[PDB]
Protein backbone atom coordinates (compact mmCIF):
# COMPACT_ATOMS: atom_id res chain seq x y z
CA UNK A 1 0.00 0.00 0.00
CA UNK A 2 1.23 3.49 -0.98
CA UNK A 3 0.35 6.55 1.09
CA UNK A 4 0.80 10.25 0.32
CA UNK A 5 0.58 12.70 3.24
CA UNK A 6 -0.06 16.26 2.10
CA UNK A 7 1.08 18.28 5.08
CA UNK A 8 0.41 21.97 5.70
CA UNK A 9 2.03 23.41 8.78
CA UNK A 10 4.92 25.88 9.14
CA UNK A 11 6.43 24.44 12.33
CA UNK A 12 8.01 20.98 12.60
CA UNK A 13 7.57 20.93 16.37
CA UNK A 14 3.88 21.64 16.10
CA UNK A 15 1.07 19.31 17.08
CA UNK A 16 0.39 18.95 13.34
CA UNK A 17 4.04 18.07 12.84
CA UNK A 18 3.72 15.37 15.51
CA UNK A 19 0.61 13.93 13.85
CA UNK A 20 2.47 13.84 10.53
CA UNK A 21 5.50 12.20 12.09
CA UNK A 22 3.50 9.52 13.91
CA UNK A 23 1.71 8.73 10.64
CA UNK A 24 5.07 8.26 8.89
CA UNK A 25 6.29 6.13 11.81
CA UNK A 26 3.22 3.88 11.95
CA UNK A 27 2.63 3.52 8.21
CA UNK A 28 6.36 2.83 7.71
CA UNK A 29 6.29 0.18 10.48
CA UNK A 30 3.44 -1.58 8.64
CA UNK A 31 5.54 -1.72 5.49
CA UNK A 32 3.65 0.93 3.55
CA UNK A 33 5.34 3.11 0.97
CA UNK A 34 5.08 6.64 2.37
CA UNK A 35 5.68 10.05 0.84
CA UNK A 36 5.15 13.42 2.49
CA UNK A 37 4.53 16.64 0.56
CA UNK A 38 5.57 19.25 3.15
CA UNK A 39 4.00 22.20 1.38
CA UNK A 40 5.57 25.04 3.36
CA UNK A 41 9.03 23.45 3.16
CA UNK A 42 8.53 23.04 -0.59
CA UNK A 43 7.36 26.68 -0.74
CA UNK A 44 4.54 25.39 -2.91
CA UNK A 45 3.08 28.02 -5.26
CA UNK A 46 -0.62 28.43 -4.33
CA UNK A 47 -1.72 30.84 -7.05
CA UNK A 48 -3.44 29.58 -10.20
CA UNK A 49 -1.51 31.43 -12.92
CA UNK A 50 -0.19 31.11 -16.42
CA UNK A 51 3.18 30.02 -14.93
CA UNK A 52 1.53 26.63 -14.43
CA UNK A 53 1.70 25.98 -18.15
CA UNK A 54 5.17 25.63 -19.73
CA UNK A 55 5.76 27.12 -23.17
CA UNK A 56 3.14 28.81 -25.28
CA UNK A 57 -0.44 29.16 -24.14
CA UNK A 58 -3.32 27.94 -26.21
CA UNK A 59 -4.76 31.48 -26.06
CA UNK A 60 -2.14 34.06 -25.07
CA UNK A 61 -4.59 36.99 -25.37
CA UNK A 62 -7.34 35.82 -22.99
CA UNK A 63 -6.25 33.57 -20.14
CA UNK A 64 -8.60 30.81 -19.04
CA UNK A 65 -6.91 28.81 -16.26
CA UNK A 66 -9.19 25.82 -16.51
CA UNK A 67 -8.92 25.43 -20.29
CA UNK A 68 -5.18 26.05 -20.31
CA UNK A 69 -4.40 23.57 -17.54
CA UNK A 70 -6.66 20.89 -19.03
CA UNK A 71 -4.89 21.27 -22.38
CA UNK A 72 -1.46 21.41 -20.73
CA UNK A 73 -2.21 18.16 -18.92
CA UNK A 74 -3.02 16.52 -22.27
CA UNK A 75 0.08 18.03 -23.93
CA UNK A 76 2.37 17.15 -21.00
CA UNK A 77 3.20 20.84 -20.56
CA UNK A 78 2.28 21.52 -16.90
CA UNK A 79 4.85 22.95 -14.53
CA UNK A 80 7.05 20.34 -12.89
CA UNK A 81 5.83 21.09 -9.34
CA UNK A 82 2.33 20.12 -10.45
CA UNK A 83 3.36 17.03 -12.40
CA UNK A 84 5.53 15.85 -9.46
CA UNK A 85 2.49 16.03 -7.18
CA UNK A 86 0.32 14.30 -9.74
CA UNK A 87 2.74 11.34 -9.87
CA UNK A 88 2.53 11.00 -6.08
CA UNK A 89 -1.30 11.08 -6.18
CA UNK A 90 -1.52 8.71 -9.14
CA UNK A 91 0.52 6.09 -7.32
CA UNK A 92 -1.13 6.49 -3.92
CA UNK A 93 -3.73 4.13 -2.47
CA UNK A 94 -4.45 6.56 0.37
CA UNK A 95 -4.02 10.32 0.47
CA UNK A 96 -3.98 11.86 3.96
CA UNK A 97 -4.31 15.63 4.34
CA UNK A 98 -2.76 16.91 7.63
CA UNK A 99 -3.57 20.49 8.45
CA UNK A 100 -4.79 23.01 10.96
CA UNK A 101 -8.27 24.34 10.22
CA UNK A 102 -8.04 27.88 8.80
CA UNK A 103 -11.38 29.65 8.39
CA UNK A 104 -13.41 26.44 8.38
CA UNK A 105 -11.20 25.15 5.55
CA UNK A 106 -7.68 24.31 4.53
CA UNK A 107 -4.77 26.73 4.76
CA UNK A 108 -4.35 28.62 1.49
CA UNK A 109 -1.15 26.77 0.60
CA UNK A 110 -3.14 23.48 0.67
CA UNK A 111 -6.04 25.08 -1.17
CA UNK A 112 -3.49 25.93 -3.84
CA UNK A 113 -2.34 22.32 -3.99
CA UNK A 114 -5.94 21.31 -4.62
CA UNK A 115 -6.54 24.04 -7.20
CA UNK A 116 -3.36 23.38 -9.18
CA UNK A 117 -2.80 19.62 -8.83
CA UNK A 118 -6.35 18.31 -9.31
CA UNK A 119 -6.73 19.49 -12.90
CA UNK A 120 -9.20 18.32 -15.52
CA UNK A 121 -7.82 15.29 -17.35
CA UNK A 122 -5.92 14.19 -14.25
CA UNK A 123 -8.40 14.17 -11.38
CA UNK A 124 -11.72 14.28 -13.28
CA UNK A 125 -13.09 14.48 -16.81
CA UNK A 126 -16.52 15.52 -18.17
CA UNK A 127 -17.99 12.93 -17.99
CA UNK A 128 -15.86 11.31 -15.28
CA UNK A 129 -16.58 12.85 -11.89
CA UNK A 130 -18.03 11.93 -8.53
CA UNK A 131 -18.09 8.14 -8.44
CA UNK A 132 -16.79 8.16 -12.03
CA UNK A 133 -13.90 10.44 -11.15
CA UNK A 134 -10.40 9.61 -12.35
CA UNK A 135 -8.99 8.94 -8.89
CA UNK A 136 -11.52 6.19 -8.34
CA UNK A 137 -10.20 3.23 -6.44
CA UNK A 138 -8.29 5.46 -4.01
CA UNK A 139 -8.97 6.54 -0.43
CA UNK A 140 -8.64 10.01 1.10
CA UNK A 141 -8.73 11.14 4.73
CA UNK A 142 -8.75 14.56 6.34
CA UNK A 143 -6.70 14.87 9.51
CA UNK A 144 -7.60 18.25 10.89
CA UNK A 145 -6.69 20.14 14.07
CA UNK A 146 -8.78 22.97 15.48
CA UNK A 147 -8.57 25.91 17.87
CA UNK A 148 -12.20 25.47 18.82
CA UNK A 149 -13.40 22.71 21.13
CA UNK A 150 -15.53 19.70 20.29
CA UNK A 151 -18.45 21.34 22.13
CA UNK A 152 -18.17 24.44 19.91
CA UNK A 153 -18.36 22.11 16.88
CA UNK A 154 -21.72 20.59 17.72
CA UNK A 155 -25.00 21.34 16.04
CA UNK A 156 -25.97 23.59 18.94
CA UNK A 157 -22.51 25.01 19.52
CA UNK A 158 -21.33 28.34 18.14
CA UNK A 159 -19.59 26.79 15.15
CA UNK A 160 -22.15 24.20 14.17
CA UNK A 161 -21.33 20.53 13.60
CA UNK A 162 -17.81 19.84 12.39
CA UNK A 163 -19.35 17.84 9.59
CA UNK A 164 -20.84 21.04 8.16
CA UNK A 165 -17.48 22.49 7.20
CA UNK A 166 -16.25 19.25 5.69
CA UNK A 167 -18.65 19.42 2.71
CA UNK A 168 -16.53 21.41 0.24
CA UNK A 169 -13.52 19.20 0.96
CA UNK A 170 -15.10 15.79 1.22
CA UNK A 171 -17.91 16.13 -1.35
CA UNK A 172 -16.91 18.98 -3.56
CA UNK A 173 -13.28 17.97 -3.92
CA UNK A 174 -12.43 14.43 -2.83
CA UNK A 175 -15.63 12.64 -3.86
CA UNK A 176 -15.76 14.73 -7.04
CA UNK A 177 -12.38 13.28 -8.07
CA UNK A 178 -13.56 9.72 -7.34
CA UNK A 179 -11.98 9.18 -3.94
CA UNK A 180 -13.71 7.13 -1.32
CA UNK A 181 -13.48 9.18 1.90
CA UNK A 182 -12.56 7.70 5.27
CA UNK A 183 -14.00 9.22 8.41
CA UNK A 184 -12.18 12.45 9.28
CA UNK A 185 -9.66 12.55 12.09
CA UNK A 186 -10.46 15.75 14.02
CA UNK A 187 -8.06 16.58 16.81
CA UNK A 188 -9.81 19.31 18.75
CA UNK A 189 -8.13 22.15 20.58
CA UNK A 190 -4.57 20.91 21.19
CA UNK A 191 -3.58 24.29 22.72
CA UNK A 192 -6.22 23.85 25.46
CA UNK A 193 -5.25 20.22 26.01
CA UNK A 194 -2.63 19.26 28.58
CA UNK A 195 0.71 17.88 27.30
CA UNK A 196 -0.46 14.37 28.24
CA UNK A 197 -3.82 14.90 26.54
CA UNK A 198 -1.98 15.95 23.39
CA UNK A 199 0.17 12.80 23.68
CA UNK A 200 -3.10 10.87 23.88
CA UNK A 201 -4.44 12.48 20.71
CA UNK A 202 -1.19 11.58 18.89
CA UNK A 203 -1.47 8.01 20.18
CA UNK A 204 -5.09 7.86 19.06
CA UNK A 205 -4.08 8.81 15.52
CA UNK A 206 -1.26 6.26 15.49
CA UNK A 207 -3.69 3.56 16.70
CA UNK A 208 -6.25 4.45 14.11
CA UNK A 209 -3.61 4.16 11.38
CA UNK A 210 -2.80 0.61 12.56
CA UNK A 211 -6.20 -0.48 11.32
CA UNK A 212 -6.82 2.07 8.56
CA UNK A 213 -6.87 -0.47 5.78
CA UNK A 214 -9.78 -2.32 7.43
CA UNK A 215 -12.03 0.75 7.52
CA UNK A 216 -15.04 1.34 5.37
CA UNK A 217 -15.53 4.72 3.73
CA UNK A 218 -18.17 7.16 4.94
CA UNK A 219 -21.13 7.90 2.69
CA UNK A 220 -20.24 11.17 1.21
CA UNK A 221 -23.75 12.61 1.05
CA UNK A 222 -25.60 15.72 2.07
CA UNK A 223 -27.36 13.57 4.61
CA UNK A 224 -24.11 12.50 6.24
CA UNK A 225 -22.88 16.07 6.43
CA UNK A 226 -26.05 17.93 7.41
CA UNK A 227 -28.74 15.43 8.58
CA UNK B 1 -20.48 54.82 2.00
CA UNK B 2 -17.17 53.03 1.36
CA UNK B 3 -16.89 49.78 -0.57
CA UNK B 4 -13.97 47.38 -0.94
CA UNK B 5 -14.13 44.81 -3.75
CA UNK B 6 -11.71 41.90 -3.19
CA UNK B 7 -11.37 40.48 -6.68
CA UNK B 8 -9.80 37.13 -7.60
CA UNK B 9 -9.57 36.45 -11.32
CA UNK B 10 -6.54 36.31 -13.61
CA UNK B 11 -8.21 37.71 -16.73
CA UNK B 12 -9.57 41.25 -17.07
CA UNK B 13 -11.83 40.26 -19.95
CA UNK B 14 -13.44 37.49 -17.94
CA UNK B 15 -17.02 37.35 -16.77
CA UNK B 16 -15.69 37.98 -13.24
CA UNK B 17 -13.85 41.01 -14.59
CA UNK B 18 -17.08 42.32 -16.03
CA UNK B 19 -18.96 41.80 -12.75
CA UNK B 20 -16.21 43.68 -10.92
CA UNK B 21 -16.25 46.52 -13.46
CA UNK B 22 -20.04 46.96 -13.37
CA UNK B 23 -19.84 47.09 -9.58
CA UNK B 24 -17.19 49.82 -9.71
CA UNK B 25 -19.22 51.74 -12.28
CA UNK B 26 -22.54 51.52 -10.40
CA UNK B 27 -21.19 52.18 -6.92
CA UNK B 28 -19.02 55.05 -8.25
CA UNK B 29 -22.10 56.54 -9.98
CA UNK B 30 -23.92 56.55 -6.64
CA UNK B 31 -21.10 58.55 -5.11
CA UNK B 32 -19.60 55.73 -3.06
CA UNK B 33 -15.93 55.51 -2.27
CA UNK B 34 -14.72 52.41 -4.09
CA UNK B 35 -11.50 50.43 -3.84
CA UNK B 36 -10.60 47.20 -5.66
CA UNK B 37 -7.98 44.73 -4.42
CA UNK B 38 -7.10 42.86 -7.62
CA UNK B 39 -5.30 39.97 -5.95
CA UNK B 40 -3.66 38.41 -9.02
CA UNK B 41 -2.49 41.81 -10.30
CA UNK B 42 -1.04 42.51 -6.86
CA UNK B 43 0.56 39.06 -6.92
CA UNK B 44 -0.77 38.71 -3.38
CA UNK B 45 1.18 36.28 -1.21
CA UNK B 46 -1.22 33.52 -0.12
CA UNK B 47 1.02 31.57 2.21
CA UNK B 48 0.84 32.13 5.97
CA UNK B 49 4.53 32.43 6.88
CA UNK B 50 6.95 34.19 9.16
CA UNK B 51 7.55 36.73 6.36
CA UNK B 52 4.22 38.22 7.47
CA UNK B 53 5.87 39.58 10.61
CA UNK B 54 8.41 42.36 10.01
CA UNK B 55 11.29 43.47 12.24
CA UNK B 56 12.28 40.09 13.60
CA UNK B 57 15.92 40.10 14.55
CA UNK B 58 16.17 36.46 15.59
CA UNK B 59 13.55 33.81 14.76
CA UNK B 60 11.70 32.22 17.68
CA UNK B 61 12.56 28.57 18.34
CA UNK B 62 8.95 27.63 17.60
CA UNK B 63 6.91 29.54 15.06
CA UNK B 64 3.20 29.91 15.88
CA UNK B 65 1.53 31.85 13.04
CA UNK B 66 -1.55 32.82 15.01
CA UNK B 67 0.35 34.04 18.09
CA UNK B 68 2.96 35.87 16.07
CA UNK B 69 0.47 37.63 13.82
CA UNK B 70 -1.70 38.64 16.75
CA UNK B 71 1.29 40.21 18.43
CA UNK B 72 2.53 41.77 15.20
CA UNK B 73 -0.88 43.37 14.63
CA UNK B 74 -0.73 44.96 18.09
CA UNK B 75 2.85 46.12 17.41
CA UNK B 76 2.08 47.45 13.92
CA UNK B 77 4.69 45.07 12.53
CA UNK B 78 2.76 43.08 9.98
CA UNK B 79 3.93 43.00 6.39
CA UNK B 80 2.90 46.05 4.38
CA UNK B 81 0.62 44.04 2.05
CA UNK B 82 -1.42 42.86 5.01
CA UNK B 83 -1.42 46.27 6.70
CA UNK B 84 -2.62 47.95 3.47
CA UNK B 85 -5.51 45.46 3.15
CA UNK B 86 -6.45 45.96 6.77
CA UNK B 87 -6.73 49.73 6.26
CA UNK B 88 -9.10 49.14 3.33
CA UNK B 89 -11.25 46.76 5.37
CA UNK B 90 -11.23 49.01 8.45
CA UNK B 91 -12.64 51.88 6.46
CA UNK B 92 -15.14 49.88 4.37
CA UNK B 93 -18.87 49.78 5.04
CA UNK B 94 -19.32 46.96 2.52
CA UNK B 95 -16.84 44.30 1.41
CA UNK B 96 -17.73 42.48 -1.83
CA UNK B 97 -15.79 39.34 -2.76
CA UNK B 98 -15.81 38.65 -6.52
CA UNK B 99 -14.50 35.26 -7.52
CA UNK B 100 -14.97 32.08 -9.50
CA UNK B 101 -15.83 29.05 -7.40
CA UNK B 102 -12.79 26.78 -7.07
CA UNK B 103 -13.44 23.42 -5.40
CA UNK B 104 -16.61 24.61 -3.67
CA UNK B 105 -14.66 27.52 -2.18
CA UNK B 106 -12.53 30.56 -2.94
CA UNK B 107 -9.45 30.44 -5.14
CA UNK B 108 -6.31 29.91 -3.06
CA UNK B 109 -5.12 33.48 -3.57
CA UNK B 110 -8.36 34.74 -1.95
CA UNK B 111 -8.13 32.10 0.76
CA UNK B 112 -4.70 33.58 1.49
CA UNK B 113 -6.18 37.07 1.74
CA UNK B 114 -8.60 35.70 4.36
CA UNK B 115 -5.93 33.80 6.25
CA UNK B 116 -3.42 36.66 6.36
CA UNK B 117 -5.60 39.82 6.54
CA UNK B 118 -8.27 38.69 9.05
CA UNK B 119 -5.86 38.27 11.98
CA UNK B 120 -6.55 38.19 15.70
CA UNK B 121 -6.70 41.72 17.11
CA UNK B 122 -7.95 43.06 13.79
CA UNK B 123 -10.94 40.95 12.71
CA UNK B 124 -11.72 39.15 15.99
CA UNK B 125 -10.50 38.84 19.55
CA UNK B 126 -10.86 36.02 22.06
CA UNK B 127 -13.48 36.77 23.28
CA UNK B 128 -14.84 39.00 20.47
CA UNK B 129 -16.23 36.89 17.64
CA UNK B 130 -19.51 36.18 15.88
CA UNK B 131 -21.88 38.91 17.06
CA UNK B 132 -18.97 40.43 19.05
CA UNK B 133 -16.51 40.24 16.19
CA UNK B 134 -14.38 43.30 15.57
CA UNK B 135 -15.77 44.03 12.10
CA UNK B 136 -19.25 44.46 13.50
CA UNK B 137 -21.19 47.22 11.78
CA UNK B 138 -19.89 46.23 8.36
CA UNK B 139 -21.57 44.31 5.55
CA UNK B 140 -20.12 41.58 3.34
CA UNK B 141 -21.36 39.99 0.12
CA UNK B 142 -20.09 37.04 -1.91
CA UNK B 143 -20.38 37.44 -5.67
CA UNK B 144 -19.58 33.97 -7.04
CA UNK B 145 -19.46 32.51 -10.56
CA UNK B 146 -19.64 28.79 -11.24
CA UNK B 147 -18.97 26.23 -13.97
CA UNK B 148 -21.81 24.05 -12.78
CA UNK B 149 -25.42 24.92 -13.47
CA UNK B 150 -28.02 26.16 -11.01
CA UNK B 151 -29.78 22.79 -11.31
CA UNK B 152 -26.60 20.91 -10.37
CA UNK B 153 -26.47 23.11 -7.27
CA UNK B 154 -29.83 22.00 -5.87
CA UNK B 155 -30.55 19.63 -3.05
CA UNK B 156 -31.32 16.86 -5.52
CA UNK B 157 -28.62 17.82 -7.96
CA UNK B 158 -25.16 16.27 -8.01
CA UNK B 159 -23.55 19.17 -6.16
CA UNK B 160 -26.13 19.78 -3.46
CA UNK B 161 -27.68 23.20 -2.73
CA UNK B 162 -25.39 26.15 -3.43
CA UNK B 163 -26.09 27.34 0.09
CA UNK B 164 -24.29 24.29 1.46
CA UNK B 165 -20.85 25.43 0.26
CA UNK B 166 -21.38 28.95 1.56
CA UNK B 167 -21.17 27.89 5.23
CA UNK B 168 -17.40 28.16 5.76
CA UNK B 169 -17.33 31.55 4.05
CA UNK B 170 -20.49 33.14 5.40
CA UNK B 171 -20.67 31.66 8.90
CA UNK B 172 -17.15 30.53 9.65
CA UNK B 173 -15.42 33.60 8.26
CA UNK B 174 -17.63 36.62 7.64
CA UNK B 175 -20.08 36.18 10.53
CA UNK B 176 -17.23 35.11 12.81
CA UNK B 177 -15.57 38.50 12.20
CA UNK B 178 -18.85 40.31 12.98
CA UNK B 179 -19.98 41.09 9.46
CA UNK B 180 -23.63 41.09 8.57
CA UNK B 181 -23.94 39.10 5.33
CA UNK B 182 -25.96 40.22 2.34
CA UNK B 183 -27.48 37.47 0.19
CA UNK B 184 -24.91 36.01 -2.19
CA UNK B 185 -24.84 36.90 -5.85
CA UNK B 186 -24.38 33.60 -7.69
CA UNK B 187 -23.91 33.88 -11.41
CA UNK B 188 -24.26 30.30 -12.59
CA UNK B 189 -22.50 28.82 -15.56
CA UNK B 190 -21.52 31.87 -17.63
CA UNK B 191 -19.62 29.69 -20.15
CA UNK B 192 -22.81 27.74 -20.93
CA UNK B 193 -24.96 30.87 -21.07
CA UNK B 194 -25.65 32.65 -24.32
CA UNK B 195 -24.13 36.10 -24.90
CA UNK B 196 -27.57 37.59 -24.10
CA UNK B 197 -27.92 35.55 -20.93
CA UNK B 198 -24.42 36.65 -19.83
CA UNK B 199 -25.27 40.28 -20.47
CA UNK B 200 -28.40 39.67 -18.41
CA UNK B 201 -26.44 38.34 -15.47
CA UNK B 202 -24.13 41.36 -15.54
CA UNK B 203 -27.08 43.73 -15.78
CA UNK B 204 -28.83 41.92 -12.94
CA UNK B 205 -25.86 42.51 -10.67
CA UNK B 206 -25.65 46.18 -11.62
CA UNK B 207 -29.40 46.52 -10.97
CA UNK B 208 -29.11 44.85 -7.62
CA UNK B 209 -26.31 47.22 -6.64
CA UNK B 210 -28.55 50.25 -7.27
CA UNK B 211 -30.44 49.37 -4.11
CA UNK B 212 -27.80 47.47 -2.17
CA UNK B 213 -27.86 49.89 0.77
CA UNK B 214 -31.58 49.16 1.32
CA UNK B 215 -31.16 45.39 1.62
CA UNK B 216 -31.51 43.45 4.81
CA UNK B 217 -28.85 40.86 5.61
CA UNK B 218 -29.53 37.14 5.56
CA UNK B 219 -29.85 35.31 8.84
CA UNK B 220 -26.51 33.62 8.88
CA UNK B 221 -27.72 30.38 10.49
CA UNK B 222 -27.51 26.66 9.97
CA UNK B 223 -31.19 26.84 9.00
CA UNK B 224 -30.51 29.29 6.20
CA UNK B 225 -27.67 27.19 4.85
CA UNK B 226 -29.01 23.65 5.26
CA UNK B 227 -32.83 23.85 5.69
C1 LIG C 1 -5.39 31.83 9.89
C2 LIG C 1 -6.00 30.95 10.95
C3 LIG C 1 -7.32 30.56 10.83
C4 LIG C 1 -7.90 29.70 11.80
N1 LIG C 1 -9.18 29.31 11.63
C5 LIG C 1 -9.70 28.43 12.52
C6 LIG C 1 -11.05 27.93 12.35
O1 LIG C 1 -11.72 28.21 11.34
N2 LIG C 1 -11.50 27.10 13.33
C7 LIG C 1 -10.77 26.69 14.39
O2 LIG C 1 -11.32 25.93 15.23
N3 LIG C 1 -9.51 27.12 14.59
C8 LIG C 1 -8.96 27.96 13.68
N4 LIG C 1 -7.68 28.36 13.82
C9 LIG C 1 -6.87 27.81 14.93
C10 LIG C 1 -6.02 26.65 14.39
O3 LIG C 1 -6.83 25.63 13.73
C11 LIG C 1 -5.28 25.96 15.54
O4 LIG C 1 -4.47 26.98 16.17
C12 LIG C 1 -4.44 24.76 15.11
O5 LIG C 1 -5.31 23.73 14.68
C13 LIG C 1 -3.58 24.24 16.25
O6 LIG C 1 -2.72 23.20 15.75
P1 LIG C 1 -1.14 23.39 15.84
O7 LIG C 1 -0.51 22.18 15.27
O8 LIG C 1 -0.76 24.71 15.26
O9 LIG C 1 -0.95 23.46 17.41
P2 LIG C 1 0.30 23.65 18.40
O10 LIG C 1 0.26 25.03 18.94
O11 LIG C 1 1.52 23.16 17.78
O12 LIG C 1 -0.06 22.56 19.56
C14 LIG C 1 -0.04 22.86 20.95
C15 LIG C 1 1.18 22.27 21.52
O13 LIG C 1 1.33 20.89 21.18
C16 LIG C 1 2.68 20.59 21.42
N5 LIG C 1 3.03 19.28 20.89
C17 LIG C 1 3.61 19.01 19.68
N6 LIG C 1 3.77 17.71 19.55
C18 LIG C 1 3.34 17.10 20.67
C19 LIG C 1 3.27 15.72 21.15
N7 LIG C 1 3.71 14.69 20.44
N8 LIG C 1 2.74 15.53 22.35
C20 LIG C 1 2.32 16.57 23.16
N9 LIG C 1 2.37 17.86 22.76
C21 LIG C 1 2.86 18.14 21.54
C22 LIG C 1 3.36 21.78 20.77
O14 LIG C 1 4.68 21.89 21.19
C23 LIG C 1 2.50 22.94 21.18
O15 LIG C 1 3.05 23.54 22.36
C24 LIG C 1 -7.10 29.24 12.90
C25 LIG C 1 -5.78 29.67 13.03
C26 LIG C 1 -5.22 30.50 12.07
C27 LIG C 1 -3.79 30.94 12.24
C1 LIG D 1 -9.33 25.14 -10.16
C2 LIG D 1 -10.77 25.24 -10.54
C3 LIG D 1 -11.76 24.75 -9.74
C4 LIG D 1 -13.11 24.88 -10.04
N1 LIG D 1 -14.03 24.42 -9.17
C5 LIG D 1 -15.34 24.59 -9.46
C6 LIG D 1 -16.37 24.19 -8.51
O1 LIG D 1 -16.08 23.73 -7.38
N2 LIG D 1 -17.67 24.34 -8.92
C7 LIG D 1 -18.02 24.91 -10.11
O2 LIG D 1 -19.25 25.01 -10.36
N3 LIG D 1 -17.09 25.33 -10.99
C8 LIG D 1 -15.78 25.20 -10.67
N4 LIG D 1 -14.84 25.67 -11.55
C9 LIG D 1 -15.30 26.39 -12.76
C10 LIG D 1 -15.22 27.93 -12.48
O3 LIG D 1 -15.97 28.29 -11.31
C11 LIG D 1 -15.83 28.64 -13.68
O4 LIG D 1 -15.05 28.29 -14.84
C12 LIG D 1 -15.82 30.18 -13.49
O5 LIG D 1 -16.73 30.52 -12.47
C13 LIG D 1 -16.24 30.90 -14.76
O6 LIG D 1 -16.13 32.34 -14.57
P1 LIG D 1 -15.15 33.15 -15.51
O7 LIG D 1 -15.21 34.58 -15.12
O8 LIG D 1 -13.81 32.48 -15.53
O9 LIG D 1 -15.86 32.91 -16.93
P2 LIG D 1 -15.50 33.34 -18.42
O10 LIG D 1 -15.04 32.10 -19.16
O11 LIG D 1 -14.69 34.56 -18.45
O12 LIG D 1 -16.95 33.83 -18.95
C14 LIG D 1 -17.70 33.21 -19.97
C15 LIG D 1 -17.82 34.17 -21.10
O13 LIG D 1 -18.40 35.40 -20.68
C16 LIG D 1 -17.84 36.41 -21.49
N5 LIG D 1 -18.07 37.73 -20.91
C17 LIG D 1 -17.24 38.47 -20.15
N6 LIG D 1 -17.85 39.64 -19.83
C18 LIG D 1 -19.04 39.67 -20.46
C19 LIG D 1 -20.15 40.62 -20.54
N7 LIG D 1 -20.07 41.82 -19.92
N8 LIG D 1 -21.22 40.24 -21.27
C20 LIG D 1 -21.31 39.04 -21.87
N9 LIG D 1 -20.31 38.11 -21.87
C21 LIG D 1 -19.18 38.41 -21.18
C22 LIG D 1 -16.40 36.03 -21.60
O14 LIG D 1 -15.73 36.68 -22.68
C23 LIG D 1 -16.48 34.53 -21.74
O15 LIG D 1 -16.54 34.17 -23.13
C24 LIG D 1 -13.50 25.55 -11.27
C25 LIG D 1 -12.49 26.00 -12.11
C26 LIG D 1 -11.17 25.87 -11.79
C27 LIG D 1 -10.12 26.41 -12.74
C1 LIG E 1 -13.05 29.60 19.21
C2 LIG E 1 -12.13 30.56 19.37
C3 LIG E 1 -11.17 30.33 20.52
O1 LIG E 1 -9.84 30.35 20.16
C4 LIG E 1 -9.45 29.29 19.27
C5 LIG E 1 -8.17 29.79 18.63
C6 LIG E 1 -8.25 30.46 17.41
C7 LIG E 1 -7.15 30.99 16.77
C8 LIG E 1 -5.94 30.77 17.36
C9 LIG E 1 -5.81 30.03 18.55
C10 LIG E 1 -6.95 29.59 19.20
O2 LIG E 1 -6.97 28.91 20.40
C11 LIG E 1 -5.79 28.94 21.17
C12 LIG E 1 -6.15 28.52 22.59
N1 LIG E 1 -6.96 29.49 23.34
C13 LIG E 1 -6.97 29.17 24.78
C14 LIG E 1 -8.31 29.62 25.33
C15 LIG E 1 -9.12 30.05 24.13
C16 LIG E 1 -8.39 29.35 23.00
N2 LIG E 1 -7.12 31.72 15.58
C17 LIG E 1 -8.10 31.85 14.66
N3 LIG E 1 -7.79 32.64 13.59
C18 LIG E 1 -8.73 32.87 12.67
C19 LIG E 1 -9.98 32.27 12.75
C20 LIG E 1 -10.24 31.44 13.85
N4 LIG E 1 -9.29 31.26 14.79
C21 LIG E 1 -11.54 30.77 14.08
C22 LIG E 1 -12.61 30.96 13.24
C23 LIG E 1 -13.81 30.33 13.51
C24 LIG E 1 -13.95 29.47 14.59
C25 LIG E 1 -12.89 29.29 15.47
C26 LIG E 1 -11.69 29.92 15.20
C27 LIG E 1 -12.98 28.32 16.62
O3 LIG E 1 -14.16 28.43 17.43
C28 LIG E 1 -14.16 29.62 18.20
C1 LIG F 1 -20.01 20.34 -13.52
C2 LIG F 1 -19.04 20.08 -14.38
C3 LIG F 1 -19.08 20.68 -15.80
O1 LIG F 1 -17.94 21.51 -16.05
C4 LIG F 1 -17.94 22.73 -15.31
C5 LIG F 1 -16.55 23.32 -15.49
C6 LIG F 1 -15.53 22.91 -14.66
C7 LIG F 1 -14.25 23.41 -14.77
C8 LIG F 1 -14.02 24.39 -15.74
C9 LIG F 1 -15.06 24.80 -16.59
C10 LIG F 1 -16.32 24.28 -16.45
O2 LIG F 1 -17.37 24.61 -17.25
C11 LIG F 1 -17.03 25.28 -18.51
C12 LIG F 1 -18.14 25.12 -19.51
N1 LIG F 1 -18.21 23.69 -19.76
C13 LIG F 1 -17.69 23.39 -21.12
C14 LIG F 1 -18.82 22.63 -21.77
C15 LIG F 1 -20.02 22.97 -20.88
C16 LIG F 1 -19.54 23.13 -19.45
N2 LIG F 1 -13.19 23.05 -13.98
C17 LIG F 1 -13.18 22.52 -12.72
N3 LIG F 1 -11.99 22.31 -12.15
C18 LIG F 1 -11.90 21.79 -10.95
C19 LIG F 1 -13.05 21.45 -10.27
C20 LIG F 1 -14.29 21.67 -10.87
N4 LIG F 1 -14.32 22.25 -12.09
C21 LIG F 1 -15.58 21.37 -10.25
C22 LIG F 1 -15.68 20.73 -9.03
C23 LIG F 1 -16.91 20.42 -8.49
C24 LIG F 1 -18.08 20.73 -9.18
C25 LIG F 1 -18.01 21.38 -10.39
C26 LIG F 1 -16.77 21.68 -10.94
C27 LIG F 1 -19.28 21.81 -11.06
O3 LIG F 1 -20.30 20.84 -11.17
C28 LIG F 1 -20.01 19.79 -12.10
ZN1 LIG G 1 -19.81 13.17 -1.46
ZN1 LIG H 1 -23.54 32.78 10.69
Amino acid sequence: KKVLIVYAHQEPKSFNGSLKNVAVDELSRQGCTVTVSDLYAMNLEPRATDKDITGTLSNPEVFNYGVETHEAYKQRSLASDITDEQKKVREADLVIFQFPLYWFSVPAILKGWMDRVLCQGFAFDIPGFYDSGLLQGKLALLSVTTGGTAEMYTKTGVNGDSRYFLWPLQHGTLHFCGFKVLAPQISFAPEIASEEERKGMVAAWSQRLQTIWKEEPIPCTAHWHFG
